[PDB]
Formats: structure tokens, C-alpha cells, sequence
């Protein structure tokens, strides 16, 4: 397959549903390369667990942890890492209030080349155990011969865009990794990078990040088809921010408008949002504890009940993962009968203004609070007009895209409610016999 899009292994499903999946131990194995150095960008870290995921022969190679923690949280992380002299830490600046470092990425420098892994999992045991998570694996990028002058650039501009993303941190440990990337040939990359970094962007910078970055890529590298207004937008996420008092404030004004862009010329497009119901969580492999990783607070939800009429259940029979709660985030543009898609994005970005950006200053400035990172699959980058949806995720033409959940999405029933993590659920017990008492 050309897409190199994987799910994480789920403990408890039948082997046929883990055949093409990846555990973190697989990603870090010597079969993927002989490790020299690695950088782990993430939100949450269990350092003791993380080091055990590297092969024993590689556990003393340098590791850089890129994080957003401050004050006591930062001290706790440093305390976690001090037993390991090979671990350095880089604190990503978060100068806008309520931002987080939410990017999940591995930079893996080998004796044989370089690999980039952009994924959705925190570096803790539970995120790789029984959750639905996504992984994009880059090709093995060879080193450019010393003395040779070539760009090493892809038709999707991935090398320059990844360097641009890392430059935004303004961090000396990441300048080292920028120099490493400069020395490698990334020309085989067929995905577009979509990043978010904190800031207020206007003018030439407005299209660099967040949902304006997505809009720019869809304008430049997708084509609008007849009946485009009938191709829905699907968003699928594990957290929801405060979106405003009605859909006109952000969701259906600037976010949806970016998502429905196709081609270069100048809305009744259906919008499907997939987010676990209480019942999805209760009957999940983890039970109610799965909702500890679906952080939608009652305070936020009570101010936007209008939003929940967009919500659809999690269902993933296609990948055997209906009971493996999603921590992957995905966005895509299917055809009206869900048999094709115009594009697919896997990312760390949840459904929030912090992650995607919100327009400010009379529409001239895009303000982003957080770091986020994802990769965009466009048919044009594969010589295609659209992708055909693979009918079974782990089944066999290779030009069909493996969508990891069921289509069409199923609307919440009248008795369903969105998972809200800080209220109790004491009416029916979960798969482990327990209630939920926050
Ligand atoms: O992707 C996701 O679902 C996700 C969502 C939120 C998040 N950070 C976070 C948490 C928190 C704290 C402890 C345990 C779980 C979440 N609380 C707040 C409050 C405000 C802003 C961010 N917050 C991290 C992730 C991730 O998994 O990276």
C-alpha cells in the first residue's frame, strides 16, 4: 500500500484485527532501523514505560522529550527523566493562555537514514493498550551524500514544511533536528503536513497553520466536482472545546468553510461529527476509565447543547474496533454515498478553536493556542481523482484508502448522550463491573 496509515494494536480483539496494526515496540524495533537518536514529541509521558519500549540495545541512545509542561508539572517530568542520563527535555513555549503541546511525533535517526512518525497516542501504557489510535509512517529517508547539493524535497513540500514547523519552537534542541532533516532526502513523501503552532498569524503567514493551512491545500491541490455541495464533511475526535453559543460562531462559519473548500474558484453540505456516546464508553473494552481520555467537561457542554445534534456514535466494525474507544482524530470528505473520499486527514487536532485557530481582528488574523500536527492524504498526490473507501480495513486494489471506522456514521439515538467526563454514571455498570464517580 502507498498510504502507510496504521492503527495501533488493541489487546483483546481477534488476531485478524491486529495483523496490520503496530505497537510502539514494533515502531522502535531494530527491523525499522538501527537507532542513533530519537525525539519524542508528545503531551503526556510515562518515562519508565517509554524507555522499556525501546529495544534493550537502544535504551541508552539519546532521547529528546518535547513537551509543554510548566511549573510543578514540568518538575514532575524532569523528575521522571533524571534517572536516565541519555534523556534531554525541550519545553515548548506556550505564550498564549490555555494552549497545550498536543503534537505526537517521533523523529528516529538511524545509521541507515531517518524516519518520521506522526501519530495520535500519548506515551503511556493505556494509550497503546485498548484504544483506536492512528499512525503515519514515513519512508526510510536516505542521507544526502556529503558534497552533493540537492533539495531532498517532495512534491508535497513536506521537508520544508516540517522544518518550518520545528523552526516555530525557536528551540536549540530542535535546531539540531532541523540540521538532521536538512541532510536527508525526503523526496518520496506523498502526504502534506498540516500543523498548528501558537501565535497570531496575518498576511503571508495566515495560510501557514490550522484550518487556513488546510483550506490553502484544498484550494491548491484538490478539484471541485459537480454536486460538491452533496459531499459531506466528517470530523472525528476525542475532545471538544467551547465552540460558542450557536453553530454560526465558529463551527459552521469558518471551520466548516475551510473543510468544504475544493479547488480554486469561489452551505447545505452535511456535517457529521463522530464522538463516543456514554453507551459507547460504558460497553468499551476499558469501560468507563476510557472516558478519562475523552475530556469533555459538563461546564463546556451545557453552553453548547446545539452541538450534540451533530453527534454520531463510534462504530468501527470494519477494523474490529467498535469497543476500542477512539483517541485518533480524523477528518475527511466522502462522496454522498460514502464510497469515495476526496481527502483524508489524521491529526492530533480535536474539535476546538485552540487547535484549529479562530479568526480575530475583523477576519485578518488567525489565532492558534496549541501545537498540533497531522498529515493530509490528497488523491492528486497519488495520481488519482479520488480514493475508493476500503470495505474492510485489514483486507485486500491497493489504491483504496483504509478508513478505520464505519460509514455512514450512525446518529445518536434519542436516549444517547455525549460522553462527559466529570459527571457520574451510576445507572448501569461497565465491562469491568464498575460505575463512574468523578
Ligand atoms: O487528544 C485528546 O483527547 C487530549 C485532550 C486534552 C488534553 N489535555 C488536557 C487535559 C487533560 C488532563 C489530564 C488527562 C487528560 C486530559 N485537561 C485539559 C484542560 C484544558 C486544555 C487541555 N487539557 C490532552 C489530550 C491528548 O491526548 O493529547
Amino acid at each position: 500500500n502507498p498510504f502507510q496509515f496504521y492503527l495501533t494494536r488493541v489487546s483483546g480483539v481477534k488476531p485478524k484485527y491486529n495483523s496490520g496494526a503496530l505497537h510502539i515496540k514494533d515502531i522502535l524495533s531494530p527491523l525499522f532501523g538501527t537507532l542513533v537518536s530519537s525525539a519524542q514529541f508528545n503531551y503526556c509521558f510515562d518515562v519508565d514505560w517509554l524507555v522499556k519500549q525501546y529495544p534493550p540495545e537502544f535504551r541508552k541512545k539519546p532521547i529528546l522529550l518535547v513537551h509543554g509542561d510548566k511549573r510543578e508539572a514540568k518538575a514532575h517530568l524532569h523528575a521522571q527523566a533524571k534517572p536516565y542520563e541519555n534523556i534531554s527535555l525541550c519545553q515548548a513555549k506556550l505564550d498564549i493562555a490555555f494552549g497545550t503541546h498536543h503534537t505526537k511525533m517521533m523523529l528516529l535517526l538511524y545509521e541507515e537514514g531517518l524516519r518520521v512518525v506522526i501519530h495520535t497516542s500519548n506515551l503511556i501504557h493505556a494509550d497503546w493498550h485498548q484504544k483506536t489510535q492512528g499512525i503515519w509512517l514515513s519512508p526510510l529517508y536516505p542521507r544526502i551524500a556529503d558534497g552533493t547539493h540537492k533539495s531532498g524535497e517532495s512534491p508535497t513540500h513536506f521537508k520544508a514544511d516540517l522544518i518550518s514547523y520545528l523552526m516555530a519552537y525557536n528551540a536549540p534542541s530542535l535546531k539540531e533536528w532541523i540540521d538532521v532533516i536538512h541532510k536527508h532526502d525526503l523526496s518520496e513523501t506523498n502526504v502534506y503536513l498540516i500543523g498548528s503552532t501558537p501565535g497570531r498569524f496575518q498576511g503571508s503567514q495566515k495560510d501557514n497553520w490550522g484550518h487556513f493551512r488546510l483550506k490553502k491545500l484544498l484550494k491548491d491541490h484538490a478539484s471541485s466536482m459537480p454536486n460538491a455541495e452533496s459531499w459531506p464533511v466528517v470530523g472525528q475526535f476525542s475532545s471538544v472545546g467551547s465552540l460558542g453559543a450557536d453553530e454560526s460562531k465558529w463551527l459552521c462559519s469558518e471551520f466548516k468553510e475551510s473543510m468544504l473548500t475544493l479547488g480554486k474558484e469561489s452551505s447545505s453540505v452535511p456535517l457529521y461529527l463522530i464522538y463516543p456516546s456514554v453507551e459507547n464508553v460504558r460497553t468499551s473494552l476499558e469501560g468507563y476509565p476510557a472516558g478519562g481520555s475523552l475530556p469533555y467537561s459538563i461546564q463546556t457542554a451545557e453552553k453548547q447543547n446545539w452541538l450534540h445534534s451533530y453527534f454520531h456514535k463510534w462504530s468501527a466494525e470494519t477494523s474490529g474496533r467498535s469497543n476500542a474507544m477512539p483517541h485518533i482524530k480524523t477528518y475527511m470528505r466522502p462522496s454522498p454515498d460514502f464510497s469515495k473520499i476526496a481527502w483524508f486527514l489524521v491529526t492530533s487536532a480535536n474539535l476546538s478553536k485552540a487547535a484549529w485557530g479562530a479568526l480575530e481582528k475583523n477576519g485578518t488574523q488567525l489565532m492558534i493556542r496549541s501545537y498540533e500536527l497531522g498529515v493530509l492524504f490528497l488523491p492528486s498526490a497519488f495520481g488519482l481523482d479520488s480514493f475508493k473507501v476500503k470495505q474492510k480495513f485489514f483486507a485486500g486494489p491497493m489504491a483504496t484508502f483504509p478508513v478505520p471506522y464505519d460509514l455512514p456514521p450512525e446518529l445518536y439515538g434519542s436516549k444517547d448522550r455525549p460522553w462527559i467526563w466529570n459527571i457520574p454514571y451510576v445507572k448501569a455498570p461497565d465491562t469491568h463491573g464498575n460505575m463512574w464517580v468523578p
